């Protein structure tokens, strides 16, 4: 009551929703992307605020401090555990939902842009396209991902070998801190500005907007998608890929999707069929690539083409907010520094991918620019020596069908333990996986020791600096969730 009273005083009432508001269920559900987290057994926010101005965010945070009510911020709602809009255990929180703050302003000539956190990647990419056919930004593959969470947790996609992660291409921010204060890079200082760009969402304050540098791409890029079944030699070919792909020139990224005894090699090349053909013949002849495989197109066209296989529907694929794809979903991730033995690839393709509840495995090769950044230069530590990342994705479509995929996800992660990174076993912060560990709260503050268990997996040697920065900007642990950076204070 106290908290709501404060909000009503400062923010338009049409932007405030209580559980009893008729529109609350659809406001809550509008960017939930995982059917596991939409059902009524999930813990719901007491209130939802949908700011349209930065002053509304500040008022909301000031109210939350005064009345001791915590806020989970949501931009695109893609959090794998839904931590932008649900808690694991009953507790009081409000959601500050940024979907209405979605402006993107591109300065083509300066090659910079200001992008609101509530914009989806598709909208950012489209706006860049309206400004220039030869500029791009290196962020996620899926068009509906929110800018806010994608950037805060790092953010990578088919330009990662060329330009690294989204967070290392951010040149300023506009942020509201745990005391409701408005900050930019200059006011927040090196530590806070280092942490917010890749140190995970929520922990370091609400980013309202990000200023990004825009990067050159040729007017024509080339995509191929070449599949090999095991009888076509997928095992030998992927065994070679793991050594070659991380060593390829930075203009060529070849990722793999596998969902049975068959691997599809999806490439984005910053250039033409005419130069890709000889490069492949020279560096990776085992794949058997020829000019018939080439799909030449602009960078903007490559986004729906890579993610959805569509060539013909630019605006609908990039500017969509209908939220129609809502699988029940589980996800895990690993990083690989040493080549798998051929026998492991044999097991993966022939055995693991043919079990009840078996999911899809995606393999993104590193090296080049992403690996050239030192491990501590940003909070994202998965850099020098990384051959590839693995994402293990399970989708299902009926609420009664969870047992087999959940069980497969657990089993394959156990199987893979000897072959992937260890001490710690690294994982990508934006592929959030609560089973890596969760925080313990003592005297209303997340403990450092509990945070460290999962924190070293996402952030490796960067965890302690993240926590010291957290202690400086938010010593009372106001902006938190079950897996956010704990404050390390003296
Ligand atoms: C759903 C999904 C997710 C990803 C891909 C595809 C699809 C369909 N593919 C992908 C991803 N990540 C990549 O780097 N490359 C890819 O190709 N996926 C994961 C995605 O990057 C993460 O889920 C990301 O955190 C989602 O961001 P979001 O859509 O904005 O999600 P939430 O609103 O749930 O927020 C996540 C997390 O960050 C905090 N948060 C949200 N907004 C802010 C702001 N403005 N400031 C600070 N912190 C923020 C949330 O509280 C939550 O903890
Ligand atoms: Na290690
Ligand atoms: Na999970």
């Amino acid at each position: 009551e106290d908290f709501l009273g404060c909000l009503v005083k400062e923010i338009p009432p049409r932007l405030l929703y209580a559980k009893s508001s008729p529109a609350y269920p659809s406001v809550l559900g509008q960017t939930i992307r995982n059917s596991r987290w939409s059902s009524p057994d999930n813990v719901k926010p007491l209130y939802i605020i949908t700011p349209t101005q930065v002053s509304h965010i500040q008022s909301a945070v000031v109210c939350g401090r005064r009345h001791s009510v915590r806020i989970r911020v949501r931009s695109g709602g893609h959090d794998y555990e839904g931590l932008s809009y649900r808690s694991l255990q009953p507790e009081t929180f409000a959601v500050v939902d940024l979907n209405k703050m979605r402006a993107v302003w591109v300065d083509g000539k300066a090659r910079t842009a200001w992008v609101d956190s509530g914009a989806q990647l598709g909208e950012l990419y489209y706006a860049i396209y309206k400004a220039s056919p030869t500029l791009a930004f290196p962020a996620g593959v899926c068009p509906t991902i929110g800018v806010g969470g994608n950037f805060a947790g790092g953010g990578f996609g088919m330009l990662l070998r060329k330009y690294g992660i989204a967070a290392e291409n951010v040149i300023d921010v506009k942020l509201v801190d745990a005391n409701g204060k408005l900050h930019d890079k200059k006011s927040m200082g090196d530590d806070h500005f280092w942490a917010v760009r890749g140190g995970g969402g929520e922990s370091f304050g609400i980013v309202v907007a990000w200023q990004v540098k825009l990067l050159p791409v040729p007017p024509t890029v080339t995509i191929f998608k070449i599949s090999k079944t095991v009888s076509e030699g997928a095992v030998d070919i992927i065994n070679k890929w793991q050594v070659v792909a991380p060593q390829l020139p930075a203009d060529l990224m070849i990722r793999i999707i596998a969902q049975g005894p068959k691997a599809t090699f999806e490439a984005m090349y910053l250039g033409t069929c005419k130069t890709l053909t000889p490069l492949m013949s020279s560096k990776f002849p085992e794949l058997g690539m020829n000019p018939s495989h080439c799909n030449e197109m602009s960078w903007i066209q490559s986004i729906p083409f890579v993610h959805l296989g569509h060539r013909d529907a630019l605006e609908d694929d990039l500017l969509n907010r209908q939220n129609s794809f809502k699988p029940f979903a589980e996800y895990k991730s690993d990083y690989v520094y040493q080549p798998f033995p051929k026998t492991v690839w044999e097991q993966i393709l022939n055995t693991w991918l043919v079990k009840p509840g078996a999911g899809i495995m995606i393999f993104d090769p590193y090296g080049a620019t992403i690996s050239a950044t030192p491990e501590s230069a940003t909070p994202f530590p998965h850099r020098k020596g990384v051959l590839f990342n693995i994402q293990y994705v399970n989708y299902w479509f009926a609420p009664g069908a969870a047992a087999a995929p959940l069980s497969w996800s657990k089993d394959i992660y156990n199987y893979m333990e000897p072959y992937v990174s260890k001490n710690p076993r690294q994982a990508y912060a934006n592929y959030r996986d609560i089973d890596l560990g969760r925080n313990e709260v003592v005297n209303d503050v997340s403990t450092y020791a509990s945070g460290k268990v999962w924190g070293q997996k996402y952030f490796k040697g960067n965890f302690e600096r993240l926590a010291i920065t957290k202690g400086k900007v938010d010593p009372t642990d106001y902006f938190r969730n079950e897996q956010s950076i704990p404050p390390l204070i003296k």
